[PDB]
């Protein structure tokens, strides 16, 4: 239609919506964490997926915009339990020199704790704005807030980003859980979980949809997992991680 005329009304009239994913700790950590992921609501007051709007939204200037809404709302439905959630970055908040200093004063606002808020960005912005994405994860280690990179794994040397990065989570692209009955597959899922913890990074490994997949997770020695297994977007933050 006019996606981008419905995007400006959006920003304006709170006709979005955020779900919260559960993501699951392994090793014994006892945050309550969730993945934030938005649904535009459209007129009919229906759920329309990012895929249908966010690159239309890039193009057209709103991205800033609906990653401040994002953040904004996700600080608030915070304050409202030890919970930590993972929010989302698109490529032009990486490169908004206005980013840091907002989040600074909104931050302070809502009078948040430290180490509440993971930002994700994925792994192709991470490495197309590199020394944007150094600079901004520096600044969040400043903000006590923490840093993850998302669908990681699919890069040529996807291990290099991470001498430029602040990042203390990396959640693997699900591209890496397909096949695992086949052994080549469980070998490199598992080298590459065995080479993140050697860098001391937490894995995060997502798309947990069947028990064979969630036990081969656990034996590979994954520190979280995540999938519709588990528990898949809901509006309300209830998973039970006792
Ligand atoms: N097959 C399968 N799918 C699963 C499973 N568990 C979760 N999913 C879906 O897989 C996608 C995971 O997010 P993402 O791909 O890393 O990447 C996200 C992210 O790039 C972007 N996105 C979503 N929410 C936000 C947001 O708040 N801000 C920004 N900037 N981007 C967002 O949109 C992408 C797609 O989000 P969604 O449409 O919510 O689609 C999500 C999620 O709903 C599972 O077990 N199996």
């Amino acid at each position: 239609g006019d996606v981008i005329a419905i995007l400006q009304q959006a920003l304006e009239t709170n006709s979005f919506r955020l779900l919260f994913q559960p993501v699951i700790s392994l090793r014994g950590d006892s945050h309550e964490n969730y993945e934030v992921l938005l649904r535009l609501l459209n007129p009919q007051g229906q759920e329309v997926p990012p895929a249908e709007f966010l690159h239309a939204a890039k193009e057209a200037g709103l991205a800033e915009k609906i990653d401040r809404w994002v953040i904004l709302n996700s600080i608030k439905l915070l304050a409202e339990h030890q919970t930590k959630l993972f929010v989302h970055l698109s490529s032009a908040s990486l490169q908004d020199p206005g980013l840091l200093p907002w989040l600074g004063v909104a931050l302070k606002a809502a009078r948040l704790p430290p180490e509440s808020l993971v930002f994700q960005i994925s792994e192709a912005d991470a490495t197309s704005y590199l020394k944007q994405a150094k600079q901004l994860t520096q600044g969040l280690a400043t903000l006590h807030c923490q840093a993850a990179i998302s669908q990681f794994g699919c890069s040529l040397n996807p291990f290099n980003a991470l001498k430029h990065l602040t990042v203390q989570f990396i959640k693997i692209d699900g591209s890496f859980v397909q096949d695992l009955n086949q052994v080549e597959n469980q070998e490199i899922l598992k080298g590459l979980i065995a080479e993140l913890h050697e860098q001391q990074k937490l894995s995060i490994v997502p798309f947990v949809e069947s028990a064979s997949v969630l036990a081969t997770l656990w034996q590979a020695g994954a520190t979280y997992i995540q999938g519709y297994y588990l528990q898949g977007p809901s509006q309300a933050m209830d998973y039970d991680f006792s």
